[PDB]
C-alpha cells in the first residue's frame, strides 16, 4: 500500500557560554533547557512507538558534559542557588530581570509569579519562591511526574525544597546523553551533528556567495582563508561524535539549513552522506521541484528539503492552537500531500527541538503526547530514522547539479553579514584569524555571535557580546 514516509529531525544547539578566562557560565540557557527539553525531546520515545531523530551540536554536547561532572560554574544559577539572605543587590536585580523576560510564556503561568511581580519589595520567603518557581518553570515532563506535590504546593518553597529541585535535575542532566545513545542502540532514532560550533560553512569557504541571493550588499575583505577552519568543524564533530556514539556521523544537519555548491563539496570530501536544508534553497535553485523526493547532488551525496510549512506550522504557530485541533490540522495535511502524489512522498520535518515549548500551554506536552499518540496508530504513515529514509528503496529520486547558496532564513544570509554591526564582528574575527594561535578562534566563528550583532532591545543581549570578544581575545594568546 502506498504510504506517506515521515521524518521528524529536532535539531539541539547552544553557543559556548563558558567564558575562558573566569570559567564561568555567563547565561544558563544550556542548563534550563537540559533540564527541560534535551533529555525529554527523545524520552518520548520511550512511550511512543515512533521514530523521532535529533541534531546535537558538538559544542552543546561539550556543555552539557560539563554540567553533568558538576563542574560547570552558572553565575545565574548561583543566585537561584543562594539562600536570599546571601544574595546581593545585584543577583536579585538579575532574578527579577530573568523573570519578566520570561513572563508571558506559559511555562511561567504561576498564580504566585504573577504575586511577587507587583510587589514592590521581597522578603526572604518570597524571593525563596522566586527562585524556586524559576526553576520549576522549567520542568521537563519527566520530572513533572515526580515533583508533582512542589508543583502543586505552588508557593512557599523552602531553601531545602528548592536544593531538592536542583538536584533532580542534575540527575535529568547526567542522563540526558545516556537516553541519546539509547534511542540510536535501540532503533528508534537517528542522531546527527553538526560542524563543531555551528558556524556558516559557505561564507568560510567563499563569502562572495552572499552575493547570489542579495548582490547589493557590502561585506569586508576576508583578506585571510576560513577554508581549512572549515575543514576543521566538520572533522572535530566527527571526532567528538565518535566518542559519544561509536560510529562516524555520515548525516548531518547544515547550520541554518546553510549549503552551497562548495559546502556540500566539503561535506561530501568529509565522508557526510546525507544532509537536509530548506524548501527556499530547493526553489531557489530548481524549476518545478518537489520537496518529497530524495536528491542527489552531483551523484555526491543525499539531500532532503524539508517541507517549510509543517515545520513552520510547529515551530511559528501551534503554540496558540488547542493541542487536539492543532494535531487534527497537522493530519489533515499529511493527507492531502498523500492524496496529492502518485509515488510514497517523504515528508521531512525539520527545526529546532527546544525553543518553541515554552510558548505552549503545558510546555507542548499536550501537543506532542497527541501528535506521537496519533501518530503511532496510522497505518498509512510510516515515520523514518534518518538511516531509513536515505536507504528506503521505494522513494522517487532526482539529481540536482548547483544550489543558490542560502540559509532558512528566507534564503539568504543578511541576518549574519551585510549590514554596518555584523559586518564588525566579520573584521574583528579576520583580524584576529591572522594572529590566531589555538582553536578558540573556531568558537568565534559560530553563527550565534553574528545573529545577535546589531540586536539592541534583547535583555543579556550585552553578555553575547563579551562572549564573542572574549573568545576572540582568548584565540590570540
Ligand atoms: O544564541 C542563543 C540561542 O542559541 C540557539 O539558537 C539558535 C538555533 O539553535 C539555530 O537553529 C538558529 O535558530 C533559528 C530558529 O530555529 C528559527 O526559528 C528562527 O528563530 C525565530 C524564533 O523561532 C521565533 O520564536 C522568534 O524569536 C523571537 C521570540 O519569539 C521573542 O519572544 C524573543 O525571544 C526572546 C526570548 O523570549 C528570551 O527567552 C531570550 O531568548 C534566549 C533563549 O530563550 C535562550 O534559550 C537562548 O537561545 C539559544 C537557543 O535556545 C539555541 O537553540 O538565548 C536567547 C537570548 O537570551 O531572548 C529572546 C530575545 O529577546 O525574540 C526572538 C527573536 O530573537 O523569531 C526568531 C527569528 O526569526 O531563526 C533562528 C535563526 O535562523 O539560530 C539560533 C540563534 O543563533
Amino acid at each position: 500500500m502506498k504510504k506517506l514516509f515521515l521524518v521528524f529531525w529536532w535539531h539541539m544547539h547552544q553557543p559556548l557560554y563558558r567564558e575562558p578566562y573566569t570559567g564561568e557560565y555567563l547565561l544558563p540557557w544550556t542548563f534550563f533547557h537540559a533540564v527541560k527539553d534535551y533529555y525529554d525531546m527523545p524520552a518520548y520515545l520511550k512511550d511512543f512507538e515512533i521514530k523521532l531523530n535529533f541534531n546535537l551540536t558538538p559544542v552543546l554536547i561539550d556543555q552539557i558534559q560539563e554540567y553533568a561532572q558538576g563542574k560547570a560554574k552558572d553565575v545565574f544559577l548561583e543566585a537561584i542557588r543562594k539562600d536570599p539572605d546571601d544574595l546581593e543587590k545585584e543577583e536579585v536585580e538579575k532574578l527579577i530581570e530573568f523573570t519578566k523576560l520570561n513572563y508571558e510564556k506559559p511555562i511561567y503561568r504561576f498564580e504566585r509569579i504573577r504575586e511577587l511581580m507587583n510587589k514592590e519589595k521581597l522578603n526572604r520567603e518570597e524571593l525563596l519562591d522566586l527562585q524556586t518557581l524559576n526553576l520549576l518553570a522549567w520542568c521537563g515532563r519527566t520530572l513533572r511526574k515526580d515533583l508533582k506535590d512542589l508543583l502543586n504546593k505552588g508557593r512557599n518553597y523552602t531553601q531545602e525544597e528548592k536544593e531538592y529541585v536542583l538536584n533532580k535535575y542534575f540527575e535529568i542532566i547526567k542522563k540526558t546523553l545516556s537516553i541519546y545513545r539509547e534511542i540510536k542502540e535501540e532503533g528508534k532514532g537517528s542522531v546527527s551533528t553538526s560542524p563543531y560550533y555551528h558556524p556558516l560553512i559557505p561564507i568560510l569557504l567563499n563569502p562572495n556567495c552572499v552575493y547570489e541571493t542579495t548582490p547589493n550588499v557590502k561585506i569586508p575583505d576576508f583578506a585571510v582563508s576560513f577554508r581549512e577552519d572549515a575543514s576543521k568543524h566538520v572533522e572535530l564533530a566527527k571526532e567528538k561524535y565518535f566518542e559519544i556514539f561509536g560510529e562516524h556521523p555520515v548525516y548531518m544537519w547544515p547550520p541554518e539549513a546553510s549549503v552551497s555548491n562548495e559546502a556540500l563539496e566539503l561535506y561530501y570530501e568529509k565522508g557526510i552522506n546525507m544532509l537536509a536544508t530548506d524548501e527556499v534553497i530547493l526553489k531557489n535553485s530548481v524549476e518545478r521541484a518537489s520537496p518529497y523526493l530524495r536528491y542527489y547532488f552531483r551523484e555526491l551525496i543525499s539531500v532532503f528539503f524539508r517541507d517549510k510549512t509543517l515545520s513552520d506550522l510547529i515551530g511559528f504557530s501551534y503554540h496558540a492552537w488547542n493541542a487536539e485541533d492543532a494535531v487534527r490540522d497537522f493530519i489533515g495535511r499529511l493527507k492531502k500531500i498523500h492524496e496529492s502524489v502518485d509515488f510514497q512522498p517523504v515528508v521531512f520535518v525539520v527545526l529546532n527541538g527546544e525553543n518553541c515549548w515554552e510558548y505552549y500551554e503545558e510546555n507542548g506536552i499536550p501537543f506532542l503526547e497527541k501528535l506521537y499518540s496519533t501518530l503511532e496508530k496510522e497505518e498509512w504513515i510510516e515515520t523514518l530514522t534518518l538511516e531509513e529514509a536515505m536507504r528506503k528503496e521505494d522513494v522517487k529520486t532526482e539529481v540536482i547539479e548547483s544550489v543558490k547558496a542560502g540559509t532558512w532564513f528566507d534564503g539568504n544570509f543578511l541576518k549574519w553579514i551585510g549590514n554596518k554591526e555584523k559586518n564588525e564582528y566579520w573584521k574583528i574575527l579576520i583580524e584576529a584569524k591572522k594572529k590566531a594561535k589555538n582553536d578558540y578562534i573556531l568558537v568565534a566563528e559560530g553563527s550565534d555571535w553574528f545573529w545577535w550583532q546589531g540586536e539592541e532591545k534583547a535583555p543579556f543581549v550585552e553578555v553575547f557580546d563579551k562572549l564573542f570578544r572574549s573568545f576572540v581575545r582568548r584565540a590570540q594568546e
